[PDB]
C-alpha cells in the first residue's frame, strides 16, 4: 500500500495531480468564499473531515470547493461516513448565480441509504438520490459500498468527448452524456428545472467548473483527493 495523500510515481507519470496534501488546505477554498473556511472542517491524521452539525455557527464551514476549475478529467477521492450521513462530489460547480443557498452543480451523492430519510426521495426518477447516483437525475446500479465507518473510493470522469462515469470502489456505477437530449430530460424532471439553477447557463453544462465538497452537517472524512486533466 503506498502512502495516504500522496501519487505513486505511476500516478504522477500519468498525470495526476495532488489536490489535498493530507495537513493543510492549500488548494480549496470555501464556496462562494475568498478563502477556506475559519470553523467546521478538520484536517487530522491525512483526513480533511467534516465536523457535525450541533446546530450552531462554529460546526458548520460550509460547501469546499477546488480553487481551479476543470473541463475534462479524472477525479479520485476515499470517502468515509459516519450513520445516517449525507455529502457529495459536485463538479461543473460555478458560483455564476447568487451567494445565496449553496453552490451547485452535478453531483455524484454519498449518502448512507439504509439510514438516510433523502435515500427514498425523488422528483421524478426512483432512486436517484442514492449513493453513488446523479443527484436527482438518474440512478447508479453495482453499488458495492464498504459499510459506514468504512473507506470507499469515488471517481468522476468526464472525457473531452461529454462522456461522464460514476465509479465507487473500482466498480462503474453510473453513465451518461452531459447536455445531451436525454440529460435535458432528466435536467426537466428534478429539481435543478427550477429557473434559480438555469440562469446564467443551462444546469450542469458549464465549459468548466469548480470540484466540490459537500458539507451538509455530517461527519464525513476524505482523503486521498487527486485529479488528472484528460487532452
Amino acid at each position: 500500500t503506498p502512502a495516504i495523500n500522496q501519487l505513486t510515481d505511476q500516478e504522477k507519470a500519468e498525470g495526476w495531480a495532488l489536490l489535498f496534501d493530507g495537513k493543510t488546505t492549500k488548494g480549496w477554498r470555501g464556496a462562494h468564499k475568498d478563502a477556506f473556511p475559519d470553523h467546521g472542517w478538520m484536517v487530522k491524521d491525512g483526513e480533511l473531515i467534516v465536523q457535525k452539525s450541533d446546530g450552531s455557527e462554529s460546526t458548520n464551514g460550509g460547501d469546499i470547493v477546488t480553487e481551479g476549475e476543470y473541463s475534462a478529467f479524472e477525479f479520485s477521492v476515499d470517502f468515509k461516513i459516519t450513520e445516517g450521513a449525507n455529502s457529495g462530489i459536485k463538479y461543473f460547480v460555478t458560483e455564476q448565480e447568487k451567494q445565496k443557498g449553496s453552490a451547485y452543480g452535478l453531483e455524484f451523492q454519498l449518502l448512507d441509504d439504509a439510514k438516510h430519510p433523502d435515500a427514498k426521495l425523488y422528483t421524478t426518477f426512483p432512486g436517484s438520490r442514492t449513493l453513488g447516483s446523479l443527484y436527482d437525475l438518474k440512478k447508479s446500479e453495482n453499488i458495492h459500498f464498504n459499510g459506514v465507518g468504512e473507506w470507499n473510493t469515488a471517481v468522476v470522469k468526464v472525457f473531452p468527448n461529454n462522456h461522464v462515469e460514476h465509479w465507487l470502489n473500482g466498480v462503474k456505477v453510473l453513465e451518461y452524456e452531459r447536455g445531451s437530449k436525454e440529460f435535458r430530460d432528466l435536467v426537466k424532471g428534478s429539481k435543478y428545472a427550477d429557473p434559480s439553477y438555469n440562469a446564467g447557463g443551462a444546469f450542469g453544462e458549464a465549459p468548466k467548473g469548480h470540484i466540490l465538497l459537500q458539507d451538509h452537517g455530517d461527519e464525513v472524512a476524505f482523503r486521498n483527493i487527486k485529479v488528472k486533466e484528460l487532452k
